[PDB]
């Protein structure tokens, strides 16, 4: 009794750490992940046109599943990017607190990329609390769309819930870690072990995102291969192994449709970003065994799991990628340097007008 | 100074008349439509697996583009579609009046298939004014989608629009000659050579569709290839070749952008109807030349237009269908029989729970 399901997309992956293209994209696969699109917080960060042609080449050359490389927003490079910006899965905003080569230290920076940036090409945005707000105010003055990255709060779901009632162009996406803990899997994990952002909300906010799944346009891992000697403080969870079998459970348990989580792991990914499809590629997924979430997953170099304990009734068997078997019962069989850039594809470039 | 378009899906058309598979579908990729959705109300109308095999095999003989083939909810098959149901592209309600076959005589009947269609495959609804809230009711007493076809009036959409912002399941489709074509129009046209279902709306319905675009899921022509001998009262406007000249014009005028449009003629169809990907499929088309419609198109059979006078500023001038050129400025090169039913292609199945 197993279910084909089609080419499964992440759109929201930090591989670059001991985690690497190779290492990740196993990770992927392993959770019949075939697309993933790398954000770039790296060191080096991705953020000019030589630093993105190194990162390009070493995912051709390490990547085992397809990927597209998001471009980030700097303090000193808008409207420099406009002759590589097609060639990015979109433009990175990272609008809390993060490092100091993708900080922006004005909301004028942030109207500066949402006027330089190529107006059909995606723009991605961290933004926690507020500054969901702030951000849905740029893109109104700029007359352009603009995604949020993993919502957590009950707090930004209503928020970009009454955006799109009033016609906005608003997507967001969620990720897992925000969807099957709160704050009191924070007694079973602490200050270390546990740092992520944004924060773990509430039962309240757990319940939001549920009760708000129609204004969940997309689910994404937030896939950050930190090691527990880092994070016992480094944010993030690795999740592109336990993502799709968490999920899967919940479809199990009636919580969301089989289609909606294809609408929000497939359709909508490749909508709101422009991606191709993946010729001859499809997961096989079986849905008649239970097991519990190890201490660590086998192929994350994370070498650690927060949703360590979870009961879950899915399995990833079986995973084609573009006519060869990739992934199967525990092992990965497309060697390093298998996955391509969807971009240079000639049905991965956004349509745009003369 | 060409633009590259998807593959573009039309999921609204009505094939058996004068008009047939290789006729209809010829005016289909003049207009730059690569798949379509035949509708089952022809004669004989499709309302069993034996109707459905035979016009299965009719449109792969004669279609010259790729397809699926709607079946068509009757007094008397439901419960009985079962096996075939998912050979289909879906289900269709004709809820208002209609050919005494597809009339549904009680809402218990609209629930009765509600109940028995499989809950993973597609519904579509002909629901014109209050008919459009009875349709949703049902959907939520069964607790499923439902896609409502050729939104016309304001009342129509504005009530989907508060389904959508209580988080109900609800698409829907807009045709161009309600986003195009008004009451006014009615005096250069007559009850004869006007008749349509629904109606023409008023100058402030047209507004209020273009007003909530963010609504409108889908475009989609609902083709009606009756002749004039037959208007001048069955309803109904041919307009599988003006729709995209008309939209492209709508681009350029700024009132909307090129994504939304390919939002509305391909990710939103894909993602709803779950159609596959065309691989190697592509449209080209030129938005630097201005022309007046004529007073009927060249390939379809209807010999005539409703949209005759508009000015429009868009030209459909190559398309290519899986690897051959399907049409070049003016001549249909691919022949009868070319194109594919996409529910046989792996692809093309909606993924289901076992
Ligand atoms: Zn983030
Ligand atoms: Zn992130
Ligand atoms: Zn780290
Ligand atoms: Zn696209
Ligand atoms: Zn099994
Ligand atoms: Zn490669
Ligand atoms: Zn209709
Ligand atoms: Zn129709
Ligand atoms: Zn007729
Ligand atoms: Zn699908
Ligand atoms: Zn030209
Ligand atoms: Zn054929």
């Amino acid at each position: 009794k197993l279910v084909r399901l089609p080419g499964l997309i992440d759109v929201h992956v930090h591989l670059r750490e001991m985690e690497d293209f190779a290492s990740g994209t196993a990770a992927a696969l392993a959770g019949g992940i075939t697309m993933v699109c790398a954000m770039p917080n790296t060191r080096p960060p991705i953020i000019d046109a030589p630093a993105l042609a190194l990162a390009q080449k070493l995912a051709e050359a390490g990547a085992r599943c397809d990927f597209a490389l998001f471009l980030g927003a700097s303090s000193e490079n808008a409207g420099t990017l406009g002759t590589v910006a097609g060639s990015a899965a979109g433009l990175k905003l990272y609008l809390n607190e993060t490092f100091s080569e993708l900080r922006l230290d004005s909301v004028v920076q942030w109207m500066e990329h949402f006027e330089t940036w190529p107006s059909h090409l995606p723009i991605v945005a961290h933004a926690e609390q507020q500054t969901v707000a702030a951000v849905l105010m740029v893109a109104q003055l700029t007359q352009r769309s603009v995604h949020i990255c993993h919502v957590a709060r009950k707090e930004e779901i209503l928020l970009i819930k009454a955006a799109k009632a009033r016609g906005l162009p608003v997507t967001c996406e969620v990720a897992p870690h925000h969807l099957f803990l709160s704050h009191d899997d924070l007694e079973r994990l602490g200050p270390g072990k546990g740092e992520v952002r944004p924060e773990l909300g509430s039962r309240q906010d757990v319940e939001a995102l549920w009760e708000n799944m129609a204004v969940i346009d997309c689910f994404a891992s937030d896939h950050a291969p930190h090691t527990l000697e880092e994070k016992c403080p480094p944010p993030g969870f690795p999740g592109l192994e336990t993502m799709l079998p968490l999920l899967l459970t919940a479809v199990s348990e009636g919580r969301l449709s089989l289609d909606d989580l294809l609408q929000r792991l497939h359709h909508n990914p490749r909508r709101i970003f422009h991606l191709p499809p993946q010729e001859d590629t499809y997961v096989e997924v079986d849905l008649e065994h239970e097991w519990t979430i190890p201490s660590h997953m086998p192929f994350s170099k994370a070498h650690w799991t927060p949703f360590e304990g979870q009961k879950v009734k899915g399995t990833v068997r079986r995973v084609v990628l573009r006519g060869e078997v990739a992934y199967i019962d525990g092992q990965v069989l497309v060697p390093p340097g298998y996955g391509q850039d969807v971009r240079k594809w000639p049905q991965g470039a956004v349509p745009q007008l003369p």
